[PDB]
């Protein structure tokens, strides 16, 4: 990225709920970004389900996902969340964060092709060890908020090393709010509640298109109690509202 500037005034939205986290916000491009915590902005964490973004692109690139209208059928066997116990489109599986759908995508991509594309994407530490179907959930893969916004800006610009059509397919799957002159693409993640002295991580990453401007953002926070999870959206939303983005 370009320049990044620490703005400690944003910390008021964190301390209010005793949250340790970072928000990175870039206007127009990574030319100029702002953050509440420069050290944490470059610290790398498990991506959890924010990894569905590169995984979906790689699945399309490799042909494992045949096209954007593929239906991922539920075999009827129990899944960890009831919202996953149904047939899903690609967008549906991303939007409900259907881990088992993407675990099978990763298995079929395989370790050689997965490694190749994370290198091409400069995705975090590019470490896929720990099992092909779980390296982003409990393995050694790590990515920073800075790296997320660089990756997302490349996607927005169709500059990732993947076909433009596959990048466009994944982008429509990430739309979460649509209005005439306001468009949000975003993705959550949550590694879990961690262990004693080692909290989990929660994420919200995406970008906002308002009129003729675009803003890229990445948020993460330490979390050891699932009741705090909605803060991964509310804190960055309050910050973006205070910046006039909404
Ligand atoms: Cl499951």
């Amino acid at each position: 990225m370009g320049s990044i500037t620490e703005n400690t005034s944003w910390n008021k939205e964190f301390s209010a709920e005793a949250v340790n986290g970072v928000f990175v916000l870039c206007k127009s491009s990574s030319k100029s970004c702002a953050t509440n915590d420069l050290a944490r902005a470059s610290k790398e964490y498990l991506p959890a389900s924010t990894f569905k973004i590169p995984n979906a692109i790689i699945g399309l690139e490799t042909g494992v996902i045949k096209n954007e209208h593929q239906v991922f059928k539920w075999d009827g066997k129990p899944r960890a969340m009831k919202q996953w116990e149904r047939d899903l489109t690609l967008r549906g599986a991303i939007q409900v964060s259907a881990v088992p759908v993407f675990q099978q995508i990763a298995r079929e991509v395989g370790e050689v092709r997965m490694q190749k594309y994370l290198k091409k994407f400069s995705y975090g530490n590019q470490n896929i060890s720990g099992g092909i179907d779980k390296f982003w959930l409990e393995g050694q893969l790590r990515i920073s908020a800075v790296n997320q916004v660089e990756f997302l800006e490349s996607l927005y610009l169709n500059k990732l090393s993947a076909s433009k059509e596959n990048q466009l397919i994944v982008k429509e799957a990430l739309v979460t709010e649509a209005a005439p002159e306001y468009l949000v693409h975003s993705k959550t993640g949550f590694s879990g509640v961690g262990t004693e002295s080692n909290p989990g991580v929660a994420w919200w990453v995406g970008w906002v298109e308002k009129e003729t401007e675009v803003y890229f953002f990445a948020f993460n926070m330490d979390i050891d109690n699932e009741s705090k999870l909605p803060l991964r959206k509310s804190i960055p939303t309050k910050i973006m509202e205070s910046e006039g983005i909404i």
